[PDB]
C-alpha cells in the first residue's frame, strides 16, 4: 500500500532496540525512516529465516550508527566530545558488523565510511572551479550522500546470498535514489513546501553552499558566480542570486536530473530476477513507489 | 640478541609497505618500533606460512593506523581536516581488517578503538576526585594507552589459532607492558634522561595533566592538590609542586609500580606452552628482555 506502512512493524522493532539507551547516569524521524525503510524493503525484495531478518535489520542499525557518526564529525556538545561520540559510534558499528559473521559486508561499510570522508574532503578541498562544476558536484554528492545508502543496499544483498549481479542492482537502486533525494533536497531548500522560489529556508545559499540549481543557473548567467561568492558580505547578494535563479532554468533542470535518477532506480528494481512470491513483488513495488515519493515530496 | 635487531627485517618490510604513500599531487620512529616490535616478536613466539607472516604483519599495520588515527583526533592542519584524516585512517584500518578474513580479530580491534574512546572520555569527563585517584588513573591509563597493545597482542594470537588460554596470555603481556611503559613515561617527564627531578621536559605537569608520581605524592602531602590546581595561573606552582614531589616517594612509588607490571608481563611469557623451537624460545626471550628495557629507558 504505502512503502512505509508496509514495513512499519520491522521499523518499530528498531525503534525499540534503540532502547539500548538505558544506561544510568549517577548522580525529526523522517531521515531514519527513509534509510531504514529502503534497507528493509530491499531485504524482503530479494528471494532468499527470522535469524536473517535479524541480521538484515542489523545492517539497518549499523547504517544509522555510521550516519549519526557522520553528522557529529561534520559539526566540528563541544568539538572534542563530538568527535568522541562519533568514534564511539564508529567503534560499535564496527563491532556489530563483525558480529554479522561476514567479511564482505564488513568491507562494504568500511568503503562506505571511506567515501563519506572523500566527499567531506571534496567539499572542504575544492578549487573555486571545482565548486562551480556540475560534474564535481555530482561526484561529491555521490560520496557525501549516496555511498552510504548504496553500499548498504549491496550489503543487504550480499548478506542474503544474491548473485554478484543482483548485488550491483541493489547498489544501483540506492545510488540513484540517493542522488535523486539529494537533488530534490537542494531544490526544496529554495522553494520550500510552498513550491515557490524564495519561500524556502535558503540555508544552503545563505551559507555559501552552492548547489545544483545555482550551478545550472550559472551555465546561463556568468554574472552569478561573483554574486554568489559575496553571498556572505551582504545578504542582498542572496536576493540578487535568487533573481538570476528565477530567470534561469536551474530549479527545472535540477528536477529533471532528479527524475532521471529516480528512474534509473526504478529501472534497477525492474531488472531483478522474476519471482512468484507475492510478498517479494509487493516489496519491489514499494521500492518503486519510493522513487516517485522522493520526487514529489515538499518536506 | 637485541629484541629489536631480532626482527629488524620484518620491520623494514613495514617501513617499505609504508610507501603506499606514493599518490601524486597535481599541481621520531621509536614509537612505531615499540608497538610493531612487540607484535612481531609475539607472532614468532607462539608455535603455529609466509602467508601468515603477512597476515600477522597486517595486524601490525592496522595497529599503527588505528594509533595514528588516535593522535589526530586527540589534537582537536585544522581541526576538521584532522578529524577527516583520522576517519580516513580508521576506514582503511577497517578495510584491511576485513581483508584478514577473521571476524574475531575484527571484533578485537573494534573493542580496542572503543577503549581508546572510553579513556579519552575519562580524561575529559573526570571529577576532581577522579583526577586525583590512583585507581581511576590506572583504569584510564589502561584504556588510553594499553588497550591498543593488549587487544592487538590477542589478535596476533587468535589469528595464529592459539588456545583461548594462550590468547589471554598474549593480551596479558601487552596490557602489563603497556601500563609499565606509560608509568615509566610519566616518570621520565619529570626526570628526563638526566635521572634528575626537574631536568625533565615537564610537559604533563605544565599542562595540568596529573600523573602517577604526583598522585602518589598527594598521598603524603594533602597540600599538593590545591597547588597543582593552579599550575597554570603561575608557573611557580609547578616549581612548588616539584619540591613536594622531591620530598615524597612519588617517583619511587611509580617506578616500583611499573616494575611490578613489567614483571607480570614477563610472567605471562613464562606461562606459554613449552616448545622445542629454538626460534620461538628466542622470540619469547626477546619479549622478556623488552620488559626490562621499558623499565631502564631514559628516552
Amino acid at each position: 500500500l504505502d512503502p512505509f506502512s508496509l514495513v512499519a512493524d520491522e521499523l518499530s522493532l528498531l525503534s525499540n532496540k534503540l532502547r539500548e539507551m538505558v544506561l544510568a547516569e549517577v548522580p525529526g524521524v523522517q531521515g531514519k525512516q527513509f534509510r531504514s525503510t529502503i534497507l528493509l524493503l530491499m531485504a524482503t525484495a530479494l528471494d532468499v529465516t527470522s535469524e536473517l531478518r535479524v541480521r538484515q535489520r542489523g545492517i539497518a542499525e549499523i547504517t544509522e550508527m555510521i550516519h549519526v557518526a557522520s553528522l557529529l564529525h561534520d559539526d566540528v556538545m563541544g568539538n572534542k566530545m563530538s568527535v568522541l561520540a562519533g568514534d564511539f559510534l564508529l567503534s560499535r558499528a564496527c563491532g556489530a558488523l563483525a558480529a554479522l559473521k561476514n567479511t564482505e559486508v564488513v568491507a562494504l561499510l568500511a568503503t562506505a565510511v571511506e567515501h563519506l570522508v572523500t566527499g567531506e574532503t571534496m567539499e572542504i578541498t575544492s578549487s573555486t572551479e571545482q565548486r562551480y562544476s556540475m560534474d564535481y558536484y555530482m561526484q561529491k554528492t555521490y560520496y557525501k550522500t549516496a555511498s552510504l545508502i548504496s553500499n548498504s543496499c549491496k550489503a543487504v544483498a550480499v548478506l542474503t546470498g544474491q548473485t554478484a549481479e543482483v548485488a550491483v542492482l541493489a547498489f544501483e537502486y540506492g545510488r540513484n535514489l540517493g542522488l535523486a533525494f539529494q537533488l530534490i533536497d537542494d531544490i526544496l531548500d529554495f522553494t520550500g513546501t510552498s513550491a515557490s522560489l524564495g519561500k524556502g529556508s535558503l540555508s544552503d545559499i545563505r551559507h555559501g553552499v552552492i548547489t545544483a540549481p545555482i550551478l545550472f543557473a550559472m551555465e546561463e548567467f556568468p554574472q552569478l558566480r561573483e554574486v554568489v561568492d559575496q553571498v556572505e558580505k551582504d545578504p542582498r547578494n542572496v536576493d540578487i542570486a535568487l533573481e538570476y535563479l528565477g530567470k534561469s532554468k536551474g530549479i527545472q533542470r535540477a528536477r529533471e536530473l532528479a527524475m532521471e535518477h529516480a528512474n534509473l532506480a526504478a529501472a534497477a528494481i525492474g531488472s531483478l530476477p522474476e519471482t512468484d512470491n507475492e510478498d517479494v513483488k509487493r516489496s519491489r513495488r514499494a521500492l518503486i513507489d519510493l522513487t516517485h515519493r522522493v520526487i514529489t515530496r515538499n518536506k
